[PDB]
């Protein structure tokens, strides 16, 4: 059978209709109040939950008097619905959910080793949630729970390596909006963005897992081939919205890790996957989202000139009218220009002219001159005019210096 999370007999999920504790297993535990905190729980109530939680992390707390509480029956009704909580809208179930199980890892040293497969990786998902409000303090009592030694928990991305990539699986490839969140219950807009930010903080874990682990792609090939190659993550490449870029750039940095470790050239479909998807969020850039979007366009434009290295500039061909949104693109984000602009825009220019990619005369002149006619005429009133313009001056002048073959 196939326990999901679970590495101790029953199956752990974080969708709302299976991997629930057994109804026996539930009548097993020692003392009657445990048995109503967790059919507390297991509603969807969510005020009752956070005095519930509260209740429970009091019984903890005081260790002391409750010990003989806290067995192996606990810990599988436990983790079973702990990967539920962490899903929450409501961020306080997230962190006392959080804080709760670094509490039972912190006290239950060694009576729990057998569970850890089962607990960290969810407590590091916690740590790489983009809301700080939740990420910071359970990184916090995370690095406290090991001796306050970040080496320790540097060990833990090796360590359960291969449970993290399983927690990534789960997210990407066999949950989704209508599986994290009971239609019945639920609008679309809610069911979407709660999925948002649970696959936002998956693909933070799994550059997290590149950034600690130098073997990752060779030691977990098609654990990795499995989560990549479905189209859930590269399906964040999106700025038209709600959301904001945060995902948006995680996805970025993923394609360059990727890339750099020489991931994407050995899995030609994968790269084709993302880079489709990467291209096609080009043409959600316009003027009406351009001051949203404006600080993530260097880091597009720098991906953009690291994957024209591959096969020479054979990425382009991955959509017929690359050349057209790269054009529409490079039109409507020179309007807001940002610290970094100009350095990627020639980072493009310089690796894209070896197979000619955009004419010099008839289209990246005139980009560079309709460039500094809009620095012109506004600044420098704003903000950064003086450190911009002079980036565009830098990286114009060593553009012109090539003018001299072109003609
Ligand atoms: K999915």
């Amino acid at each position: 059978t196939d326990l999901g999370l679970g590495h101790n007999g029953v199956r752990i999920s974080l969708n709302y209709f299976d991997g629930l504790p057994d109804p026996s297993l539930l009548n097993s535990l020692y003392s009657n109040e445990l048995k109503l905190i967790f059919k507390s729980l297991l509603k969807r109530d969510e005020t009752t939950k956070e005095k519930a939680l509260m209740d429970l992390s009091n019984l903890i707390s005081d260790f002391n008097q409750n010990e003989y509480f806290f067995n192996d029956i606990f810990l599988l009704c436990w983790s079973q619905i702990y990967a539920k909580l962490i899903i929450s809208d409501y961020k306080v179930i997230r962190l006392q959910s959080h804080q709760i199980t670094i509490m039972l890892v912190k006290s239950l040293r060694k009576k729990i080793s057998k569970f850890l497969k089962d607990f960290i990786p969810l407590i590091l998902l916690g740590t790489c949630e983009l809301d700080y409000s939740v990420s910071k303090p359970s990184l916090n009592e995370l690095t406290e729970c090991f001796n306050k030694d970040p080496a320790k928990i540097n060990a833990l991305w090796a360590v359960f390596q291969e449970q993290l990539l399983n927690l990534v699986k789960e997210i990407v490839v066999n949950e989704n909006e209508d599986t994290i969140s009971d239609e019945r219950y639920s609008s679309k807009e809610e069911s979407e963005f709660r999925y948002h930010r649970v696959i936002a903080s998956a693909v933070l874990l799994l550059i997290k897992l590149f950034v600690h682990n130098k073997d990752v792609s060779e030691r977990n090939s098609s654990s990795l081939k499995v989560i990549l190659s479905d189209e859930s993550i590269w399906k964040l490449l999106n700025l038209k919205n709600g959301q904001n870029t945060n995902a948006y750039e995680t996805v970025l940095r993923l394609i360059d890790v990727l890339y750099t470790r020489g991931y994407m050239p050995s899995h030609k479909n994968i790269m084709k996957l993302a880079v489709k998807k990467l291209l096609k969020s080009l043409t959600h850039i316009t003027s009406k989202n351009i001051l949203k979007v404006c600080p993530v366009l260097p880091s597009i434009l720098n991906l953009l000139a690291t994957l024209d290295d591959y096969e020479d500039g054979t990425i382009w061909s991955y959509d017929k009218s690359s050349k057209e949104k790269v054009l529409k693109f490079l039109s409507v984000s020179r309007t807001s220009p940002s610290p970094g602009f100009f350095n990627a825009v020639f980072a493009l220019y310089s690796s894209t002219k070896r197979h000619s990619f955009l004419d010099y005369y008839l289209e990246w002149l005139p980009f560079w001159q309709k460039s500094v006619q809009r620095l012109n005429e506004k600044g420098f009133s704003a903000r950064n005019s003086a450190e911009v313009l002079n980036e565009f001056w830098t990286n114009f002048l060593k553009f012109a210096e090539d003018s001299s073959e072109e003609r």
